[PDB]
């Protein structure tokens, strides 16, 4: 509405991309004191403690952008377990799980699918869907997300 919150994300992204990182992302948290949480990662294998030394420089540019009393807070994270799934090796890590997905060869008014992953041979994931033994081509998946067991 009134504040350049996306321009602050741009101004934090450009130094971190010029530092040789591959993932840099933000969430905003509404509060009396505004609170950012940063997500960061590399292609080159950099540890989360050293990512928090880079994030200490992110706190230093944030601290001079808005300097009035204490109006800002910053938390630091990795992309976690909570991310969608794409890689051929990772579909194989997560056999024995229920997954929900959408397909690339199809147009809107296609189904959203849900079912159990059993084995991954080549590009052909092997699955149970609506109680039937079925298959998916992993290059035909456009998005997938993991589902936990009922308890």
């Amino acid at each position: 509405m009134s504040t350049l919150e996306q321009k602050l994300t741009e101004m934090i992204t450009a130094p971190v991309e010029a530092l040789g990182f591959e993932l840099v992302g933000i969430e905003f948290i509404r509060g009396r004191t505004s609170t950012l949480r940063i997500y960061i990662d590399s292609e080159d294998g950099i540890n989360v403690d050293d990512c928090a030394d880079v994030s200490h420089q992110v706190s230093a540019v944030l601290d001079v952008e808005d300097p009035i009393t204490v109006a800002y807070n910053l938390e630091v994270s990795s992309p976690g377990l909570d991310r969608p799934l794409f890689t051929a090796e990772h579909y194989a890590r997560f056999v024995g799980e229920e997954v929900t997905l959408v397909l690339r060869m199809a147009v809107q008014n296609r189904r959203k699918w849900q079912g159990v992953i059993k084995a991954v041979d080549g590009e052909m994931i092997t699955v149970t869907v609506e109680g039937k033994d079925e298959v998916f081509a992993l290059s035909n998946i456009q998005k997938a997300n993991l589902v936990p067991h009922f308890a």
